C-alpha cells in the first residue's frame, strides 16, 4: 500500500489515495473485506492502466486497487474459441497470445494498453461496433469480488445476469472483477483489407454512412474536418475493412499470416487532390497498426441515428465556437446492448480535442446540454466535468442500475471521485 497521486489520462482532476499493488487475489479479497467492514468509510476502487481520461479510476481518501499485477492468462482454446484471463491482462498481452489459435480479439479499442477490467467496466467499443458491438457482449463469463467479500460467478443469461450487465458499464462500482471469460472470433489472418474513400462535406460523410455501404464492412471509423467553415465542415476521410482471409493476402505474407508486427502545396488544390488521390482505395491490406492506428480536453458523444439534423446541428455549433479540434474521429454505432450505463446506442459518435483555454469549460457545459437535449450522451471512459443532474438524464436507466448497485454494495464500500461526482453512490 502506497499513498500515491493519480489522474486520468488526461492528467486532470487529481486526488491522493492508498494504492494496493499486489498479485495475490487473496490480498485483494482481505482488501475489500477490511474496507467492508469499516463502514463505508472512502471505499475503494478497481484501477487497470489508466487509460479512462476521467476520474473513474480514482477515489481521493480511499483505497485504489491496481489490478495489472493480475495478468494471468489461464487458457486459450480454438475449439469453442474462449479464453479464460485474469482481469489485469490487457488487450495487446491478449490479442498477441490468442493469434497462434485463430482467435482475434472481438472488440479492440484505439489503444491496446487497456485491461480486461477497464474494458468491461466501460463496455468499451471500437471500429467495428456496428457488426460487434461493445465488449460486454462478448463475455460469457466474469467473477466479480463484491462487498459481502464473496466471489460470484456470473453469466450474462444466469440468474446474476441482472448482475452480470451492471458491471458491463459499471466503471467498477459493482465490485472487482478478477477473472473473465471472453469468446474471441475467429480469424485465419492478423490483416485487414480495406476500402478507403473521401468526402468534401458533412452532408457527403452522412450519405456516405446511410447508402447501406456499411453493411459490406466489419470495421468502419473517419478522421472528421471540424475546424474548417462550411461547405469543408465535416469532410472526412473514410476507412473502412474486414479481416482478411488468407487468400487475400500477397504471397509475401501467406507463409506467416497470423504474424503481428512539399508542404507549400498542402493548404492549395493540389494539396486536395493528393489528399483525395492518397485517401481514396480499394482492396489495400493493412496490418493492425497501418489499419487502426493512423493540456487538452477530450470530449465525446453520441447522438441517435434518426436525429440527423441535430448532429448537424452540434458540429456546426462546434465549428462556430472558437475552439479548434484536429484530431476528431467520426463513426455510425450500430445497435447498443442490455447494459444499463452502456455508453453506445445506434447512431453518431465523435470524439474532439480541444485545447484548454478560456471559455472551453462553458463552451463545453452548453455542448452537454445540446447534446442531452437531442437523445444522446457522454462517454464516462472520457469525462471528469460533467455534472450528475446532465449525466442522470442522458442515462435514463441510471436509477434502474443504482438500485442494482444498492443492493450489491449496500455499505458504498466500492466508490471513486466520478461515483460521488456523478451521484451513483
Ligand atoms: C488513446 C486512447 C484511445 C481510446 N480509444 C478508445 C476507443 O476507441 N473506444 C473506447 O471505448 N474507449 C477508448 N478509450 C478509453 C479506454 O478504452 C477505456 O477508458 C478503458 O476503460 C481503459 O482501460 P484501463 O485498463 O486503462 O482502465 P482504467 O482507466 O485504469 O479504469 C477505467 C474503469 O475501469 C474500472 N476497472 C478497471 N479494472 C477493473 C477491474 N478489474 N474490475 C472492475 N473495474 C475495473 C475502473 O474502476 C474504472 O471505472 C481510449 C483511451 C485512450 C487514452
Ligand atoms: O476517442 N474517440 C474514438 C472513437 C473511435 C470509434 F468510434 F471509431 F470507435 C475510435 C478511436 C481510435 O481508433 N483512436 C483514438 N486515439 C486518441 C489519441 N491518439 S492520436 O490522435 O493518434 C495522437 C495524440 C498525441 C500525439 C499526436 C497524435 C491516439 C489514438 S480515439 C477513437
Amino acid at each position: 500500500t502506497t499513498a500515491t497521486r493519480l489522474t486520468g489520462w488526461g492528467r486532470t482532476a487529481p486526488s491522493v489515495a492508498n494504492v494496493l499493488r499486489t498479485p495475490d487475489a487473496e490480498m485483494i479479497v482481505k482488501a475489500v473485506a477490511r474496507v467492508a467492514e469499516s463502514g463505508g468509510g472512502r471505499g475503494a476502487i478497481a484501477r487497470g492502466l489508466g487509460r479512462s481520461y476521467g476520474d473513474n479510476a480514482q477515489n481521493g481518501g480511499g483505497l485504489v486497487i491496481d489490478m495489472t499485477p493480475l495478468n494471468t492468462i489461464h487458457s486459450i482454446d480454438a475449439d469453442t474459441k474462449l479464453v479464460d484471463i485474469d482481469a489485469g491482462v490487457n488487450l495487446d498481452q491478449l490479442m498477441k497470445a490468442a493469434l497462434p489459435f485463430g482467435l482475434w480479439v472481438p472488440v479492440l479499442p484505439g489503444t491496446r494498453q487497456v485491461t480486461v477490467g477497464g474494458a468491461i467496466a466501460c463496455d468499451i467499443h471500437g471500429k467495428n461496433h456496428h457488426s460487434a458491438g461493445s465488449f460486454g457482449n462478448h463475455v460469457r463469463s466474469m467473477d466479480l469480488l463484491t462487498a459481502d467479500g464473496e466471489i460470484r460467478h456470473l453469466t450474462p443469461t444466469g440468474e446474476d445476469a441482472e448482475l452480470f450487465w451492471a458491471t458491463v458499464g459499471g466503471n467498477g462500482l459493482t465490485g472487482i472483477i478478477m477473472r473473465a471469460t471472453i469468446e474471441m472470433t475467429p480469424t485465419s489472418t492478423a490483416y485487414f483489407i480495406a476500402d478507403g474513400d473521401v468526402t468534401a462535406s458533412l452532408d457527403e460523410t452522412i450519405a456516405l454512412h446511410s447508402d447501406g455501404s456499411e453493411a459490406r464492412y466489419t470495421y468502419s471509423s473517419a478522421w472528421f474536418d471540424a475546424i474548417s467553415a462550411p461547405p469543408k465542415l465535416g469532410r472526412a476521410a473514410v476507412s473502412r475493412g474486414r479481416l482478411a482471409t488468407v487468400e487475400q493476402l500477397p504471397a509475401k505474407l501467406r507463409s506467416e499470416p497470423l504474424k503481428f508486427d512539399a508542404n507549400k502545396y498542402t493548404f492549395g488544390p493540389i494539396g486536395e487532390l493528393w489528399y483525395r488521390k492518397s485517401g481514396t482505395y480499394r482492396g489495400k491490406v493493412q496490418n493492425l497498426t497501418q489499419f487502426y492506428h493512423p493540456g487538452f480536453l477530450q470530449y465525446q458523444f453520441v447522438i441517435p441515428t434518426e436525429a440527423v439534423d441535430e448532429f448537424k446541428k452540434i458540429i456546426g455549433v462546434i465549428q462556430a465556437s472558437g475552439h479548434y479540434s484536429f484530431l476528431n474521429v467520426f463513426k455510425l454505432f450500430g445497435p447498443r446492448n442490455q447494459a444499463p450505463l452502456s455508453f453506445p446506442i445506434p447512431g453518431w459518435n465523435i470524439c474532439v480535442d480541444f485545447p484548454i483555454k478560456d471559455g472551453l469549460g462553458k463552451f463545453v457545459s452548453e455542448l452537454d446540454r445540446r447534446v442531452l437535449e437531442f437523445g444522446g450522451r457522454l462517454y464516462t471512459a472520457k469525462d471528469s466535468r460533467t455534472t450528475a443532474e446532465t449525466f442522470h438524464a442522458m442515462y435514463p436507466r441510471v436509477d434502474e442500475w443504482i438500485s442494482v448497485r444498492r443492493k450489491v454494495d449496500p455499505l458504498r464500500v466500492f466508490a471513486s471521485d466520478m461515483a460521488r461526482r456523478l451521484e451513483l453512490l
